[PDB]
């Protein structure tokens, strides 16, 4: 649908010119008017809760289909976790650009945070018990997510800079992110 | 100097298009041809080179005036150093955004890194006290600078947008970089 391009377009202006995006350019980007453009996302606000929401389902229904019926504990849940997200955003830089834009967002709503939250019970429940508590405050919680984000683009760019050592990067950042956000 | 002109141009260009920039875009940018350009840096090699000794002293000798003749432990002194860090990329997001890029670059001789090393040796001597080993190796060193800088990043993000809890995510921001690159 158009609906899909413009999710796509805006996937695009966002990881290439920050959240700030144009609904112009993000409409022109898709080969639509601005007016249709509104017909799908009334706001820019709305655009961004979507669009995180999409992004972020991209990567946790393939991530919830390859963890399903295993039995980890916490430690190797999160680094099967962040090794999945490296991939992915290795895969779809543009994705990973875009999502930690969106994922600290002020315009976030409390709908959406908590969609977030929950469409993979059993990564969230292993949070919960593993996150410090303050990276699961109302206040920090954006904030923990944004250091998490950060560290792993880090990790994304040296291992495309570098394939040779990827493995030893994303072992490498993920155990400073696990220092970094854990109890 | 045209010298000054080119590093201050250098550093808003590759702020703003990464590390790639053009030494056209760069001389046109400071007002000179770009011949003049390869005048004072033969080679984009150099200007990587000179560009981040120059802002990375640019921080660094405020900093060793700031706390010359006082007593610290190691992590008083690395905290001052990541607040001044925090202070010096809110106060110049272009000078952080171009010396993060250039810190991890392939493109830096053994003299150069040797010369960011010894340019405060108080501080060289408590990180080489408290640094996890693998982030003073030669293969991983840029890539635990790179955490840092990642962390510094996001720890800036957040003071810019919500300058309100500015020092709350500094101490968060700094307790998470300790915890990710000390042994
Ligand atoms: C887009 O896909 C994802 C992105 C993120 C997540 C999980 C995702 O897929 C399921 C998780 C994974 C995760 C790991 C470890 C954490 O702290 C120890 C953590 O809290 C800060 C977080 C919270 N989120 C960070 C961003
Ligand atoms: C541009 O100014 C600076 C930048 C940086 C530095 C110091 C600087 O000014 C003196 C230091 C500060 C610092 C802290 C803690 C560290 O690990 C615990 C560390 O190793 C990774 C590093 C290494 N460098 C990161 C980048």
């Amino acid at each position: 649908d158009k609906k899909q391009a413009l999710l796509e377009a805006a996937t695009q202006a966002i990881a290439q010119s920050g959240i700030a995006a144009s609904t112009a350019v993000i409409a022109r980007n898709a080969g639509v008017a601005e007016g249709t453009l509104f017909r799908y996302f009334a706001t820019k606000d709305e655009l961004i809760n979507t669009l995180y929401l999409h992004l972020y389902q991209d990567h946790c229904q393939s991530l919830i289909m390859e963890l399903d019926r295993s039995i980890t504990d916490a430690k190797m849940m999160i680094r099967f976790t962040w090794n999945s997200y490296i991939s992915w955003g290795l895969n779809h830089p543009a994705r990973h650009r875009a999502i930690r834009q969106l994922a600290v967002s002020e315009k976030l709503t409390k709908e959406t945070k908590q969609r977030i939250e929950d469409m993979f019970p059993e990564l969230r429940d292993i949070l919960h018990r593993s996150v410090l508590m303050v990276f699961m405050s109302d206040e920090y919680s954006a904030f923990g997510k944004g250091l998490f984000y950060a560290l792993a683009e880090t990790t994304m760019d040296f291992a495309a800079r570098d394939p040779a050592r990827a493995g030893e990067y994303i072992a490498l950042g993920f155990e400073a992110m696990w220092r970094a956000l854990t109890r």
